[PDB]
């Protein structure tokens, strides 16, 4: 069909830095450009196009079951390939991110309605708090 | 007319890269600040305010039709000027994109109820398929 | 408990950049990380959990009286610290932003029903419009 109507939303997008490469593009536009993803709405009458391309951040999926060992690749992050395992310590859902770097992984727990998640490596931790919506 | 009351959605943002190069901002944010677009939303009580700054990417925009070669300022990604011209090859939209970089343009062609584009420049080719929503 | 089912919306995020700084993460890819905050959709069956976590940019605020000095820490633009006050001409919202870059400050005023703000800084303005929603 000819008909290119309508909104369209991603769902693959194979080569776009090797793409933005060869385009010159910049370490920094091109850092901003790979954590995207794109939805096109065309307006298409007979040979006239109104393009409009709306770009948003990347959901991140990370699925495991607690106390099987998995491959993570932190593509959120340092984009890093990691063995990563969680356990039960009570209430509190712990994780280990064997690899490359140490005392790398996370914690997390519910305290009332807030969620607390520590992400820690080498010597250097992060406290975020999370609110249930 | 000390009414600043409500939701206000951007529509010009003029020597914005000026302003931050002025406050000596780096490139990397720079970069990001000059993709956005901003609402603020104003809670005002007599002399006191509070504000909500929310910023979003801003929309990219091609309006083209078949045949006719066009001026594009290829914003969203390396910024450069080109010669576009898009042509049918059966169900196909085909463009090329003449400029400094050589072999530059891509394709466009639907198969059911998905999109099919492929950018490409020299030999680096990027695949994206999109479904409709 | 050990139920972590559910949507989760952060309020903070604390010492994310040394965080993203021991994990060797690129000035790039750490200034746009730390203009963000997450949200994360958590289904959780028993032992099986599936995460996904959307990300989105930050939101500025900024609180202050007419007439009363305020502290501004601008993270949106230079993180420069820099003492404020905003006074009436007439109708307009002129603020002093007093600190290391001299003759910095805005104006904001209405017109019908659109939004004016001048951003000045050492010789560089910037001139933004909103229209209301």
């Amino acid at each position: 069909t000819r008909d290119f109507n309508g909104t369209w939303e991603m769902e693959s997008n194979e080569n776009f830095e090797g793409y933005m490469k060869a385009l010159d593009i910049d370490f920094a536009t091109r850092k901003i450009a790979v954590r995207l993803t794109f939805t096109d709405v065309i307006d298409q009458d007979g040979d006239n196009f109104k393009t409009k391309a709306t770009s948003t951040f990347l959901n991140y999926d990370v699925d495991f079951t607690v106390g099987v060992e998995f491959d993570e690749y932190t593509k959120s992050l340092d984009n890093r390939h990691v063995k990563a395992l969680v356990t039960w310590e009570g209430d509190v859902l712990v994780c280990v991110q064997k690899g490359e770097k140490e005392n790398r992984g996370w914690k997390k727990w519910i305290e009332g309605d807030k969620l607390y998640l520590e992400l820690t490596c080498g010597d250097q931790v992060c406290r975020q708090v999370f609110k249930k919506k």
